[PDB]
């Protein structure tokens, strides 16, 4: 038995590209990307599962951008930045990532879920 | 938003008393208790979640049949045990107990299911 990760995306999300991190382990990996991720970025899943995704990253994002996002999963809240990303062939898009803190039913963090839309 | 951990639970588990743990965490501590599974065994939610299941084994639980569960928990596959188990006011029951694993997409463990039956 698989888990199905997608039943606790939101009703926005499910169209969506979106990934869920688990913060449990080193590096706060990947554990699941839906399709639509996949197709934005032009990545098959096994280059991305088990990876951080700082590899959407690239040479002109904005690094004070990348640290708000480390100290907002820190404070385990939601937020939402505008942050330009890469593609697997180098091209760049402004991204709207919306990422929001998943507890489990004791109070303790579990999951983020962060979801990317094409600013266009 | 917490996460709809019963969301995983298989048609049969819905009205059963059930409990997920997390074996990624020191000792595969309780995540999730059902309410049946509170019923039946005397407790109050505080008092078992995150906590090792052992506490349902009492002075004439067999020791051979912890050790089955633990065995059959490091070869993550499916099994039932019948096992003494004892409620919080110290009654005795023989639980058919039917412990599932439960992976992420990557293939990982995640998570274990337990669903606990009297045998009458
Ligand atoms: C669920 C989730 C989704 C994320 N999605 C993106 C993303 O789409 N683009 C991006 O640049 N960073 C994204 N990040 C942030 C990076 O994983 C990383 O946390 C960020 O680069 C800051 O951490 P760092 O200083 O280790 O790089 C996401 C983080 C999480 C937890
Ligand atoms: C999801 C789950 C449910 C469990 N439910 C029971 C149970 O209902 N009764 C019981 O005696 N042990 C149950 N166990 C087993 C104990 O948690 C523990 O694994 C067992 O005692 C063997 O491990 P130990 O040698 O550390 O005690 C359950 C284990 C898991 C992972």
């Amino acid at each position: 038995d698989i888990a199905d990760l997608r039943a606790l995306l939101d009703e926005d999300e499910a169209e969506m590209s979106v990934v869920f991190s688990d913060p449990s382990q080193p590096d706060n990996p990947t554990i699941y990307v839906s399709d639509a991720f996949l197709v934005q970025t032009g990545y098959t899943l096994e280059e991305v599962l088990g990876r951080n995704c700082r590899f959407l990253q690239g040479p002109d994002t904005n690094p004070h951008a990348v640290e708000a996002i480390r100290q907002g999963l820190k404070a385990e809240t939601r937020f939402t930045i505008d942050i330009l990303n890469y593609r697997k062939d180098g091209s760049a898009f402004v991204n709207r990532l919306r990422i929001r803190p998943i507890y489990d039913p004791e109070g303790n963090l579990m999951f983020f879920a962060g979801a990317q839309n094409p600013v266009l």
